[PDB]
């Protein structure tokens, strides 16, 4: 392609199993993107073609304030490359706080919950929320951005979708036990992120991947007095909530931003 | 890459003798382009001219110019993903104009020159400046941009290297072209010549009852500025122009000069 | 110098008499800057003109002036480079103005203004193509051009024939003292203009402009002002007053029940 | 231009043999700078400061100082030079706490991004050392290096062997020692001796006398002694023994740096 008549490439930024990105610069104007390489499998030695589409026709459907927006797109003979805004703020949790007040708290968790509702109101589930791949881009509360739809699906009921993948901290009891995958994993991971963000730990994270995933499956978690000690009933019940082994009890996604200590600005 | 996998294809802008325009719509992101499908020789458009277009496509960054945003090439045809001009001609939105005064007239001009500025400054020559190749990208706008397409017979001019052909729409071709003799970037200001006087008059200067009286006319300069069109004209507009539609190539007003002189300076 | 190892120059964007001033960018930032090159005399501008704006423009940092950002000389010029006013210049079209929206542009240059005299700096050349915008309901306003601003010290006489004619005070007409004051009839003049869309004592000619400001010769023409507050008006004939001593100064018009209200 | 004009001078922040430098103040804006007044040839030779100067003239880097002007009359030649206000880099370290080896490698790895951008473009420092190392501002969150001090810079020209005793003996390459060929390799071992002092706070090869230091230089002589170095990953050991190589053709080179585990590990 010509994508480097366009974007002149500079720093990396970030490495993922088949994907590289890259701080570039458009050079008519020298606004900065940040720039996806994803190796293309070609089995005379990647990812399959079905998979790229899958996430270009999920970016290309959504457009909300709080999500990633995709720019532009090219392909050559070993890659396809994403031109994807940049975030200057980096990642939500290195924003670096300890932990967070409740105000903070909830001013960030409202805008990942209304970009969650956006996508959830499509169908799409994400399937990787996890504080990496929320971005700020400055401010007292500043504005945040979903990013990473590389394992994001569509999700039609009655068709049954089973897969593992995901970080093994943030995924939900159905990820771990190889169960019917749904909107309901995004809601677990939720409950997750407000833990971390709260306390500044993580909830179901053991000494070896063997116990988080055990403690996980069993939904083995506490509200430790030495993290939690400045911490609401309120916000206890939203986490409560969301931590829950049964997908059909968990709360969703407009319950989520119906219940008090949400609502409570 | 296939570019069906890319861009899809909407309505049809243009038509030459093998290449086909379209609008189309860029599928990850829903923006608007326009693909120009070039049929190659293997009878089709022979491989040198296809690459002297789009090196020249790439060369070029300019606000006042298309841009080429993407190349696509199997064996049968060449696709160039090109900017979407929405604005449609200038002279027509000119047509939907109540008046149009001598200022309003040279910030439009202006834009022209700027882009040929460039160009001339890398040393292209367009060779085909008519209204046609005259675009609008938003004619909704404050204040519309222009933008310069069509560089299907552009080419770069090399000092020892004399560059003779007949092309062009004959109405607007200098006369150098007419006679056949050595071409280079004067030509390009013939035709901003022309373009200045149709933009003040709504007249042609040259043109005549057939071809042939056209290419007369040219050959030996026979035009006017007829009271009935040029009454509310200014002396500096008519020099402007006089500058530009000059036989002798080497006398006739260059790129910077005109972006100098005092009608545009004003 | 070194200017062009770090600012590539664009186009032109206004010339004055021995001033050319073009748009630049910062090469390693991508940073739009106004570059001003001022010719030096060399009799193979003199240096104690080119000193006198640029000690004036040291001394000034206000949210409604331009910011000088660097600066270089070569063997012919003397190259500012100052901060870029990308909203264009005040007049520029609404015909005329609400009064709501012309307080609103004439508090920030009565800011300016208030912050220059407070230095004793006289501007002497506010006129509209002077008042630049930088974007909005009421954008953000800077005074530009200190090319003929001067310190003024009480006891020493200050005689000058220089500004805009339709935009001067008549003691610049009349060749007589100049002060802080002169700053305050332009403000008038810049204010009927504001509201009107006309100038106050422009004539057909030169000759006449002048004889209508030494006479102070204006009106509030029905055509221009039936959309005019008495309070309005009595801003501008307090400002429009022959004896510079009289006028109404800076801060008495900060203070004045139109710009209050 | 008479340098006077534009600089007010102030605070003396080094001498060398023909060059003093000090704090200085751009009188049109207030901006502070240093200012390098530097002695013509009983002086310095043309030659030497062209070619200090073209190098600062074709480096703009975030780390690396940047030059804002020159003056030069029939005696002297004064550069304006970026002010650095943070003092060295080792010197706010004695001030810190602690010092982690994330913390450590995020100070390592502007660096690694200036002399990268050097290298890219032939140049070698040949001075780099802590006095060399500073922080533009010492107070911000996360400070920022620059490398200063181009007086013995060169450009390497491939097909042109160059040769020189320079720098200071603690951290010079053993081809420095040896009179053997010079390149962008010795910058490399710098790092090396850099990297082990800012772990360690111990330089890797100083003698008792000049003379020892130069025979462990040539020899390779050092340890990672365990009362300095018990807290020290085996990745930065091993980065640090890939820079301290004898043979320049062995060495680990400044892209390979950036790639090395130790520094990609964020
Ligand atoms: C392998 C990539 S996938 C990915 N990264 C993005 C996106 C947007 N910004 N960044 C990103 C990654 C690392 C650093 C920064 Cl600043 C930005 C996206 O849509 N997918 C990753 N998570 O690091
Ligand atoms: C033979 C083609 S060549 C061509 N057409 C362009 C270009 C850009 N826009 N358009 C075009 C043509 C017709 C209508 C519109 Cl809206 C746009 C270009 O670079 N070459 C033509 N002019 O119809
Ligand atoms: C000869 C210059 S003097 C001048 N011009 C300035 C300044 C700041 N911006 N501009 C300027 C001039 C023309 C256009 C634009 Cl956008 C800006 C300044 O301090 N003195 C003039 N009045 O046009
Ligand atoms: C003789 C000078 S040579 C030099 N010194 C610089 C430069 C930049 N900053 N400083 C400097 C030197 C001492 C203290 C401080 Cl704050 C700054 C440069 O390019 N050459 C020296 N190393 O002391
Ligand atoms: C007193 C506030 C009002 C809004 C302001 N002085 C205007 O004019």
């Amino acid at each position: 392609s010509m994508v480097e008549d366009h974007y002149e490439m500079g720093e990396e930024l970030g490495s993922g199993q088949f994907a590289i990105v890259r701080k570039c610069r458009q050079k008519g104007t020298g606004k900065e993107y940040a720039a996806k390489f994803i190796k293309k499998r070609r089995l005379s030695s990647g990812v399959s073609r079905e998979e790229i589409e899958r996430e270009v026709n999920i970016l290309r459907e959504i457009r909300h304030p709080n999500i990633i927006t995709l720019h532009d797109i090219f392909e050559n003979k070993t890659d396809v490359v994403l031109i994807l805004e940049l975030v200057s703020g980096g990642e939500l949790f290195d924003f670096e706080k300890e932990s967070l007040t409740e105000d903070e708290a909830t001013q960030f968790l409202k805008q990942i919950l209304d970009g969650v509702h956006y996508l959830h109101s499509k169908r799409i589930a994400h399937f990787d929320l996890k504080p990496e791949n929320i971005m700020l881009l400055d401010v007292p509360n500043p504005r945040i951005k979903l990013i990473d739809f590389g394992i994001a699906h569509k999700i039609e009921a009655g068709n049954e979708f089973k897969n593992i993948f995901g970080t093994p901290e943030f995924v939900a009891p159905e990820i771990v036990n190889y169960e019917p995958l749904g909107l309901e994993a995004d809601m677990w991971s939720i409950g997750v992120i407000t833990y971390i963000l709260l306390s500044g730990a993580s909830p179901f994270l053991g000494e070896t991947k063997q116990e988080t995933l055990t403690n996980i499956s069993a939904v083995n978690y506490d509200f430790d007095e030495e993290y939690f000690s400045n911490t609401s009933e309120l916000a206890k019940d939203f986490i409560r909530r969301l931590l829950v082994k049964d997908p059909k009890r968990r709360m969703t996604i407009a319950q989520s931003l119906e219940h008090s200590w949400i609502k409570a600005i």
